[PDB]
This record gives structure tokens, C-alpha cells and sequence, in this order.
């Protein structure tokens, strides 16, 4: 078997996981839970071995979700008193335990606001643009990504084998609740953020156990044009996702959801990639500060199962069981408990003990697709600066840039020794076209800038 994978030199276990995730589509959907062994309402103090899901269904989820907030010391097992390095050691320990249980690990990144010192919910500071290549706070993103690379390398089985992780950075960017969202950067600025993240981890740090997930949000009504507006590209994404919460349980909701789920499944099928329901749940959760829409879990599942295309999604993850006010997996006292248990007992939903042959497959990577993109200035950006061009997946002889408004400037770039071909530029709508002469032929790309 030969598969399209973002990291063409990913570990055998990592290519196996991507193979497994595609093959499971339409046969069964893996249930996922965020912080499943680190936050619980029925577990007592957590140590990476107990889960609310296990306690109420008799099995751990098939997908264990985590966050880089652990590294920051803002979420258990991470502690604010700890160094980032000991938080990383705790993080890797919990991933190791999940793997031993038989689950698949996924990691999101609720990244701190580098500019303001605030949280991921602080949308001031112009932080997205500040962390892009050439940005005033770019070094801080680099430091943050180094910690992630460190975590990836610490995530090893007892025998030394790297545990595959589905890394899902910069999620829900079609909305504006996070500082990396749609109101704080053009689609092109977001794309360069995502591309840089992949390239820094894979190419500069040599991370080999990552699959890359991208999930811009939910509620697209099956509109591919809106959904793919911020699509980073085939060379950057392994898993296409969708994040949708509801508390109505209405026919209108389920119809819109099915439309989005078949949309992502079609796109993934066409591209030879995987699609997944990356986040789902009752809005506000199922606790005292949430809702109990009648039979919500089984209604969602029935709507998915009834559709032969919508059901072609590898996993569906719900959110963290923080406290009585805010939790997403029902516990005794919650009206939705029995319905979740019914959802869990459905043969279509897969839990930890039902995950088999995920990591031991023999599969080859398709050769990496050659790419060129202008990292600065990003498409849609407002502009002395440095033009940065990335050429990946091939040997490069030269890179030339033409600025047009009629051509007003021609730049010959030089390789910087690590990532970009660059040149100085001293600049009402410019067109910036990069042309790379490579061993895979001529590649070009055009960014439009104000
Ligand atoms: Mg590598
Ligand atoms: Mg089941």
C-alpha cells in the first residue's frame, strides 16, 4: 500500500496509523475524549490511567485528546509550578499510557497570546501577524514549537518506538474566538502560519511521528468554497476536520451536520486523505452549565449512520470533563447518561479495546509533493522588508521574484541555509510571483498584497 502523507519520511507506525484511519472510514468511527485520563468527575485524582468514559461505558475511548496547554502548565498533568520540560515529561507519560491502553493520540494547541501575555481567547495584540515569518514576536512561536518537537520526541514506547500523534494546530480559524481566527489575518496569512508550523516541525526539527490535522470550524452547510478558503494545501494536511457543537438536537441541525460530514468525506476521498469529526458535543456540555437535549448522542450517531458518505469519517472527539458545570461526557446525575451509554454500545462506535492493527501495518509513503509558497509577504497581507520563499520536496537551483502593479521589481533570492530563499525588498495592490527552478521542474506561486 502507498499513501499520501505530509511527512514522506514518517515512522512506520505513523504511516500505519494514517492507513488505519482511512481504512476504518465507513466501517466504524473511533470515539474520542479530550483529557480523558487527566480530567474526570468520577475518577478521583487523575494519574493517566482512569477515565470517566471507562467508568460509565466499561472501555476507554479509542481516541485520547490532549493540548499544549499541558506544556504551558495550564492544564493537568502540567503544573504552573513546573518547568516546561517536566510538564513535557508528564505529557509524554500520559501519551505513553494511552498508547499502552490501545488508544490513538491527538494533540491540539490552545496557544497563549504571545503579544499580550493573555490566553488563546484574548484576541487583541495582532498576534497572528506578529508570529508569522518576519513578525515582531516570531521567535516566541519558534520557542513554543521547539517544546512541541520535544514532546514528540519524548513520546516513545518502552522499546523506544515513537508514538504517532495527530497534531491539530490553529483550529476553528474560520471563527474569531481565538487570536489566530478569521478577523485577525487574511486566509493567506493563516495559510502561511499553518505551513510554517508544519515546515518548522517536520523540516527544521525533524519530527517524524506527526500526522497533520486541519479543521477550520463547523456549520459550512456543505459549502466547499467557504470550507477550503483557509486550506493550507495537500502538502500540509493529512486529516481534514470539522468542529461542531449543538444544544437543539433539531432536524435542521442534523441536516446541516450531515451536509458538512459528507462534504469533508468527499474532499478526503478525492485527495486520498482522511476525514474526521475532530470536535463534536453538546454546546456548553451536558453538565449544570450546559444542556440535556433529548437523546442527543444517539440522534447524532443515527444521522451519521443513515448516510453512506457522512459515515466515512475516522473518529469523533468530544470535549473535556472539567467540572460539574462544564463537562461533555455524562456522569451519574446527568439526564444524558443512558443515551451516551447507548451511543457507546452501538457497534458502529469504536472504543480502545476495539482498535486493532493500527500501528503494525507495512505501508509506503508516496514521494513528497514539491511545493513553493511565499512566507512573507503572505497573500492578503498589508505591506524595507524581507521576501521569504519556501521551496520544499525538491532540490532547488534558483528562486526569482517578480513584483508587479507591469513588472516594477525583479529579485534574485539566496538560500538562508535553513528554510527560506530570501531577498530584501523596498516597496495600490502588488502581485508577488515567485519562480523556482528545481530538480522537479519549474514551480511558481503568486501572492496578492495591499
Ligand atoms: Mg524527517
Ligand atoms: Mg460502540
Amino acid at each position: 500500500e502507498t499513501i499520501a502523507i505530509v511527512d514522506a519520511d514518517a515512522t512506520a507506525e505513523t504511516r500505519s496509523l494514517l492507513s488505519y484511519l482511512d481504512g476504518v472510514r465507513g466501517e466504524g468511527i473511533l470515539f474520542g475524549h479530550q483529557h480523558t485520563t487527566s480530567f474526570g468527575l468520577t475518577t478521583g485524582p487523575t494519574d493517566g490511567t482512569t477515565s470517566d468514559v471507562k467508568n460509565v461505558t466499561g472501555d476507554f475511548p479509542a481516541v485520547f485528546g490532549w493540548d499544549t496547554l499541558i506544556i504551558e502548565g495550564n492544564e493537568r498533568p502540567g503544573l504552573a509550578e513546573n518547568t516546561r520540560d517536566e510538564n513535557i515529561a508528564l505529557f509524554a507519560d500520559y501519551i505513553r499510557k494511552a498508547d499502552a491502553i490501545g488508544g490513538v493520540n491527538t494533540v491540539s494547541a490552545h496557544v497563549e497570546n504571545f503579544v499580550t501575555g493573555g490566553s488563546f481567547y484574548d484576541t487583541s495584540g495582532d498576534t497572528l501577524r506578529a508570529v508569522l515569518p518576519g513578525g515582531s514576536h516570531h521567535a516566541e512561536l519558534v520557542a513554543y514549537l521547539d517544546d512541541i518537537a520535544e514532546l514528540a520526541d519524548a513520546s516513545r514506547r518502552d522499546d523506544g518506538t515513537l508514538i504517532p500523534i495527530v497534531f491539530r494546530p490553529w483550529h476553528e480559524n474560520a471563527g474569531s474566538w481565538f487570536w489566530w481566527g478569521a478577523a485577525y489575518g487574511s486566509p493567506g496569512e493563516y495559510q502561511e502560519l499553518y505551513r510554517f508550523t508544519v515546515e518548522y516541525l517536520r523540516d527544521v526539527k525533524g519530527v517524524s511521528n506527526f500526522l497533520y490535522a486541519w479543521g477550520p470550524g463547523g456549520g459550512f452547510g456543505g459549502n466547499r468554497d467557504v470550507y477550503l478558503r483557509t486550506y493550507p494545501g495537500d502538502a500540509f494536511v493529512d486529516v481534514l476536520g470539522l468542529d461542531t457543537y449543538d444544544s437543539t438536537g433539531s432536524d435542521a441541525f442534523l441536516a446541516g451536520l450531515v451536509a458538512d460530514l459528507r462534504m469533508i468525506a468527499e474532499i478526503a476521498d478525492e485527495k486520498g486523505k482522511v476525514s474526521a469529526f475532530t470536535e463534536f458535543g453538546v454546546s456548553g456540555g451536558v453538565g449544570t452549565n450546559g444542556s440535556s437535549p433529548a437523546q442527543w448522542f444517539t440522534k447524532v450517531l443515527a444521522a451519521i449512520k443513515a448516510d453512506p458518505v457522512a459515515s466515512r469519517n475516522a473518529y469523533m472527539e468530544t470535549w473535556r470533563n472539567a467540572d460539574a458545570g462544564q463537562h461533555f461526557v455524562p456522569v451519574p446525575g446527568d439526564a444524558l447518561l443512558e443515551d451516551f451509554q447507548a451511543y457507546a454500545a452501538d457497534p458502529f462506535t469504536l472504543f480502545a479495546s476495539e482498535v486493532t492493527g493500527a500501528f503494525d501495518r507495512t505501508v509506503a509513503a508516496a514521494p513528497a509533493q514539491p511545493v513553493v509558497h511565499i512566507a512573507s509577504p503572505a497573500d492578503g497581507a498589508r505591506v524595507p522588508t524581507t521576501v521569504r520563499v519556501r521551496v520544499g520536496g525538491t532540490d532547488v537551483q534558483s528562486v526569482t521574484v517578480e513584483v508587479a502593479q507591469t513588472v516594477v521589481d525583479t529579485l534574485d533570492l539566496a538560500y538562508d541555509g535553513a528554510l527560506w530563499w530570501t531577498a530584501p525588498w523596498s516597496p495600490s495592490t502588488y502581485t508577488v510571483t515567485a519562480t523556482a527552478t528545481t530538480a522537479a521542474g519549474t514551480l511558481d506561486v503568486t501572492n496578492e498584497v495591499a
